């Protein structure tokens, strides 16, 4: 009587299975995705300032940010930026100012600058109508533009009754890397100093951002953004270069990622009318499954038969960094996304409330709706 996988895997796997289900009539709104996509970067491209803009996940008209809504997709538009020169916000760590090594008119960025200061308002705003005059020449399908909630995710479109894409615009640096990231992508011991440095070599994003406090914000600043290097790592993700291509060696990493956000993302929606979780994002649950993965670095600590453990392990770790109110960003160690400066400690002790209950029961919310 061997087991297939040691105790609590089971219904874990179950989730897993129904969550690909929801994936296997996608076809269809990935077509229509693709074809918006393909207009408005057709659209985009004749705009001098936006002459090189292009998708960053090249080949990629979708990346599914959230594991149960299989209809709403996540689209990064990067536009190279030849020689900016940052400038920190207050030590923030991951928040710049984007300016600019030379002055005349041969960026075709000039129009959006704000004295010395590349403006992300003024980028937005063309962005975006250039977008919205676009899907107007859409004639036998409603995509509209939903109005205006922030810089980052910059553009949402709302095609059909059922499909919904999140655009971001993004600025591609292919300088080295900030400072503040000197230290971050600890992944030496796991997948090896010289992928890092390989990594390290690609460029990197600025999304807009504001960066604000209790107060306000300053409005013309620009996250760095490595969501390209997370893709890589995930889907690259043993120290054996084979991991998971075979039957020997077959690791539960993925899964593991994926049960952490719906476990997330079925909390969220449970509690959504009283924005107690409002501030927790699939973002945050990613940043800790990184963590776990640096903490555990031989793939013999990922068995696919270990899922019911390496799970709860996921778990327990999340649960730390909500105690101990510190989740670094994995590539900005000193960018602390848990501080009490972005969410409050009454937030994090209701979600460490209802996940140590889950945790308790089996997990009911995978079940309940
Ligand atoms: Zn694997």
């Amino acid at each position: 009587f061997e087991l297939d996988a040691a105790p609590g895997a089971s219904k874990l796997r179950a989730v897993l299975e129904k969550l690909k289900l929801s994936r296997d009539d996608i076809s269809t709104a990935a077509g229509m995705v693709k074809g918006v996509v393909d207009h408005l970067l057709l659209r985009l491209k004749c705009d001098s300032a936006f002459r090189g803009v292009g998708l960053l996940n090249t080949g990629s008209y979708y990346e599914h940010v959230k594991i149960s809504a299989p209809n709403e997709f996540d689209v990064m538009f990067k536009l190279e930026v030849p020689r900016i020169q940052l400038e920190e916000y207050s030590n923030t760590r991951a928040y710049y100012f984007v300016k600019f090594k030379r002055n005349p008119k041969e960026n075709p960025l000039s129009q959006f600058l704000e004295g010395e200061i590349l403006s992300a308002s003024k980028m937005l705003s063309k962005f975006r109508k250039i977008i919205k005059e676009e899907i107007n020449d859409i004639k036998d399908t409603d995509v509209i533009m939903k109005r205006k909630r922030g810089g980052s995710p910059a553009v949402t479109l709302l095609i059909s009754e059922k499909i919904s894409v999140d655009i971001t615009l993004a600025l591609e640096s292919k300088s080295s890397w900030p400072a503040s990231t000197q230290e971050g992508l600890r992944i030496q011991n796991w997948l090896s100093a010289k992928v890092r440095k390989q990594l390290r070599l690609k460029p990197f994003y600025l999304v807009p951002k504001h960066a604000k406090e209790g107060n306000g914000f300053q409005e013309e600043t620009w996250r760095l953004s490595f969501s390209h290097i997370e893709k890589e790592i995930l889907n690259n993700h043993g120290k054996s270069k084979t991991c998971c291509e075979n039957k020997e060696e077959k690791c539960c990493r993925k899964d593991c990622l994926k049960l952490m956000k719906y476990l997330l993302e079925q909390l969220k929606e449970r509690f959504k009318d009283k924005k107690h979780l409002d501030k927790f994002s699939s973002y945050h649950v990613k940043t800790a499954f990184f963590h776990v993965c640096t903490q555990n670095p031989q793939d013999s600590q990922w068995d696919r038969k270990d899922l019911g453990l390496c799970f709860d392990n996921c778990v327990t770790y999340f649960l730390q960094c909500l105690r101990t109110e510190k989740l670094e960003n994995y590539f900005i160690p000193e960018f602390n996304l848990f501080s009490s400066n972005l969410i409050d400690k009454r937030s994090k002790e209701f979600l460490t409330k209802q996940i140590e209950y889950e945790r308790n029961n089996e997990f009911p919310v995978f079940d309940e709706f």
